């Protein structure tokens, strides 16, 4: 189960690679040589590198160079680094690699869009979204599918609107016409799996990255929307 | 272990719809709309689609109508479909749906460039390994030495000591040659290094990954080294 994290965190690192025709396989080893990496934080600051890099990284230490820019760019961006240094991510270090992906999810997808820390800013902004229910946390309250029914029918009345008479022992078949609406009409990419959310030991953390989505969706023209 | 080759040919279709901007997550139902079905076609083929589709799939008789688009410019371009209809795709059968991604790995990466297509990747890494006795898709590749092995052949230095690896070090091996075959020849983790090794892997996965090496190219700052 602890592979959720590193997938939905690996997802979250493809969608934004994918404008710049980039992508990654292997958290733990394609971003050893910092060039995928570099390539994501430019895409997500919308900013160029401060100063040149090695485009041939030959040896570990044209790799350290590499992954030092990268944190250098992080640095002057103010965005706190909780103890993850260049060796950490060459090295394959996946543990604080996922810290420092978690950093940048945190940063660009939660805190910089909408007094209190950015995890309540989020469970606030969905609290009104859902107002008719008890919302505390990012992990049991979604297993039933229900509440992702609830919020993708909150954004866009019609996309989900019998997901109160949905059976709860179905949560898998539940997450998936949410997330595959979400998906198609609201342009909300399944970084986490319904298989991943519903999941008896799905992390905080990996619900969060998927919903930080939601705020700033968008509704698409050709949805089909019914009262049932 | 069933897990693997969706997997696989998940990443497989990722790889070649990041050069339109493009991405899927989930076999079972990424395609049904038939929208990104006809992306990953048209890029393929490096060729456009010969009739117009809808834009906007509302109703699932617009989602049939896109799939039947798509198969039907797969009819049009020779390549054999083994029972598979556009309800199968669009109504989210796993099962059909990569039976028809697999028939696409087959043309596009196997027998296109380079008997059955099988045997003919089978009969290419033959030569490249002369010195080992390859048979399967399998079995063959769980060391990691043959990995190892397969990446020095194609650019000697970047696995020389291939020979004296640990065998009873599958994944460090695995990752290993991997890592050379991604940075220095351009060849993308289809398969991951636990995924290759692990000891319930289908041949169809491996035949995936393994079809990219006929045609990868030496990148110019490689560490080749004799040891």
């Amino acid at each position: 189960w602890k592979k959720i994290q590193q997938n939905t965190f690996t997802r979250w690192c493809n969608e934004h690679l994918k404008c710049v025709s980039k992508r990654i396989a292997n958290l733990q080893t394609d971003l050893s040589d910092g060039l995928r990496l570099i390539a994501l934080l430019e895409v997500l600051s919308q900013k160029k590198m401060h100063r040149k890099h090695n485009q041939r990284p030959t040896f570990r230490q044209m790799q350290l160079e590499n992954v030092s820019v990268a944190l250098e760019f992080l640095d002057r961006e103010s965005i706190k680094l909780v103890s993850i240094d260049s060796k950490a991510i060459v090295d394959g270090n996946l543990k604080l690699i996922l810290g420092l992906i978690w950093t940048l999810i945190l940063h660009y997808s939660i805190s910089m869009p909408m007094k209190q820390t950015p995890k309540q800013r989020l469970l606030g902004w969905i609290q009104n979204k859902l107002p008719q229910l008890p919302i505390t946390n990012f992990s049991r309250d979604w297993q039933s599918g229900r509440a992702l029914g609830a919020l993708v029918d909150s954004c866009a009345p019609g996309l989900c609107p019998d997901w109160d008479s949905w059976d709860a022992s179905k949560p898998v078949t539940n997450a998936r016409e949410a997330m595959q609406q979400a998906d198609d009409w609201l342009g909300i990419p399944q970084v986490i799996t319904p298989e991943e959310i519903v999941d008896p030991n799905v992390d905080e953390h990996s619900v969060m990255t998927y919903l930080s989505q939601f705020p700033k969706a968008k509704l698409k023209p050709g949805a089909p929307l019914r009262p049932k």
